[PDB]
């Protein structure tokens, strides 16, 4: 029975995963180390890019509509349902949870948990944990978020019962907005050599009218201070008003929770970049919004990676331990990010959609003996396999749990780094938040192989991306003739897995109808 050690951060984009050459922006090196040791799934995708939703799924092995947890909305996870904390609970296991958990409800088949309330914060986190009494307590740490975080789970850790074997959760507030890296970190990321994707600019052309409407754009969607970490007070007054967004000009809420000495540091530090925002605009050069627009991902990129450093650091505690205390061949680790990101593809950050860098999520397994050390794997999987993975793994697969899941085992394709014979052909993506922040549509599809469907519910629009061809989603070639009749396999393979999946008709619900709420189920 071995150890489950299960590592989530929030928002992380494969394209900064760190396992190679083409996923290392910064150089992380035991995310590098981790891969080298074990398996990387380059085709890992999520069921709905959301992260209280994404968690619903990873713990259950069911869709949303299944699992109830929809949207990150304030109607908490139903707790009683079937969860793999509970089922590995019950075959013996301790069982630990530190962090982000945004579920709401109190979590369940975890004997011990400290969860930040809703998204946390990374500078001096407030924890909340229920006490011997069991009353809900918080408590506030001192230090940054992402060290805490692994210095609860390191103790607990070492005050475990040996004799049982674990499942101790990670739950990483970053890489999430707002970006603010470890002091430590502050300077230790250079973007000026890098260049915007290709289709930052994205105009949006050749792609349903409802993607002109959203609110996820690098250069009219962001907080010039608190996203971009810009400072007012060093910023003329006369110019305020060019650098800012409409209604998006509220301040860094991390600041409030800084020490003295720490928000020095901090200061001290960033007005380079408010003193660089103010160059550009005086010069004219960051008055053509292009050139703004660029200048704002290279800082956005800049805090972003900065803060993967000190991911990458609790990384290597968590490795280190597992090989000082030599378990590391009777613990399965996974690591992942709740779902991915756009770094800047699309003009784009977040996630919610079913483009290709918000449907994938990253995924890297370390299993020494079990799981080849060094394989990239090319097998479809999705975040409903998690669960079902977890418990085979555990020995605690018997039919009552595993008729629980919608998603399948992995541990076939993670013990030879190949597809089997009778894999899945598709997945099935959901996105439920509209009206939302972000204003991402309503929207649904599959993933197959090497095409993307997707239906727009809020806005009546269908949509195909043809990945061979089009690998960055820029032409929808649905209503081509080429693909008439690939429309037409796939627009039934779509019917068939909702049927198969037992979605509901008339969800997700276009404009005229609320966001569904739904009972549990399996
Ligand atoms: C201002 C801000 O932080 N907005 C973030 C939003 O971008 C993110 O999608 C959501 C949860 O993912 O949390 C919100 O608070
Ligand atoms: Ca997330």
């Amino acid at each position: 029975k071995p150890n489950i050690l299960f590592i989530i951060t929030d928002d992380h984009a494969y394209q900064t995963l760190g396992t190679g050459n083409n996923d290392s922006p910064v150089a992380l090196p035991n995310f590098n180390k981790l891969g080298r040791q074990g398996m990387v799934f380059d085709r890992s995708y999520c069921a709905n890019s959301l992260c209280g939703p994404s968690r619903a799924c990873i713990l259950t092995g069911r869709h949303s509509h299944m699992n109830g947890f929809v949207f990150n909305g304030q109607r908490p996870l139903d707790g009683s349902q079937p969860t793999y904390p509970k089922m590995l609970q019950k075959a013996g296991y301790q069982t630990g949870l530190f962090g982000k958990w945004h579920l709401e409800s109190d979590p369940t088949g975890f004997d011990t948990w400290e969860i930040f309330p809703g998204q946390g914060s990374y500078y001096n986190p407030d924890f909340i944990s229920l006490k011997p009494d069991g009353k809900r307590q918080t408590k506030r740490f001192p230090g940054y978020a992402t060290d805490v975080v692994t210095d609860k789970s390191i103790q607990w850790l070492g005050n475990r019962d040996k004799n049982k074997p674990f499942l101790l959760v990670v739950g990483h507030k970053a890489p999430h907005r707002a970006w603010c890296p470890a002091l430590r970190h502050l300077g230790k990321v250079d973007t000026s050599s890098m260049t915007p994707p290709a289709n930052f600019h994205d105009d949006y052309a050749n792609r349903p009218e409802f993607l002109k409407k959203n609110q996820q754009t690098v250069a009219n969607h962001m907080a010039i201070y608190s996203d971009l970490k810009v400072l007012k007070d060093q910023v003329p007054e006369e110019m305020r008003k060019s650098i800012v967004s409409p209604g998006y000009g509220w301040d860094l809420g991390e600041l409030n929770r800084m020490t003295p000495e720490e928000k020095k540091t901090w200061t001290d530090y960033y007005a380079k970049r408010t003193k660089s925002l103010v160059d550009g605009m005086k010069s004219g050069k960051l008055k053509d919004p292009k050139a703004f627009a660029e200048w704002k991902w290279h800082a956005y990129m800049e805090d972003y990676l900065g803060c993967l450093l000190s991911v990458d650091d609790s990384i290597g505690r968590l490795m280190e331990y597992l090989d000082k205390e030599g378990i590391a061949k009777d613990t399965l680790v996974i690591y992942c990010g709740d779902q991915g990101f756009y770094m800047g593809e699309h003009g784009m950050y977040d996630k919610r959609w079913i483009f290709e860098e918000s449907l994938r999520m990253p995924l890297i397994m370390r299993w020494p003996g079990k799981i080849p050390a060094g394989i990239r794997n090319n097998t479809m999987v999705q975040n409903i396999d998690y669960a079902p993975t977890i418990v085979s793994a555990a020995g605690a697969d018997t039919p009552e749990n595993m008729n629980t899941f919608q998603g399948v085992s992995l541990l076939p394709t993670a013990f030879t780094g190949k597809t089997p014979d009778n894999w899945r052909d598709a997945i099935y993506y959901c996105f439920y938040e509209n009206p939302g922040e972000h204003n991402a549509p309503r929207h649904d599809g599959i993933r197959t192989d090497r095409y993307t469907l997707s239906y727009i519910w809020t806005s009546d629009e269908w949509m195909l991306f043809d990945m061979k061809k089009d690998p960055m989603q820029m032409k929808n070639v649905i209503d081509d003739p080429a693909y008439k009749t690939t429309v037409e396999q796939l627009k039934k393979r779509y019917h068939e897995l909702r049927k198969t999946y037992k979605v509901p008709e008339n969800s997700p619900g276009g404009k005229g109808t609320p966001i569904p709420k739904f009972d549990a189920s399996w």
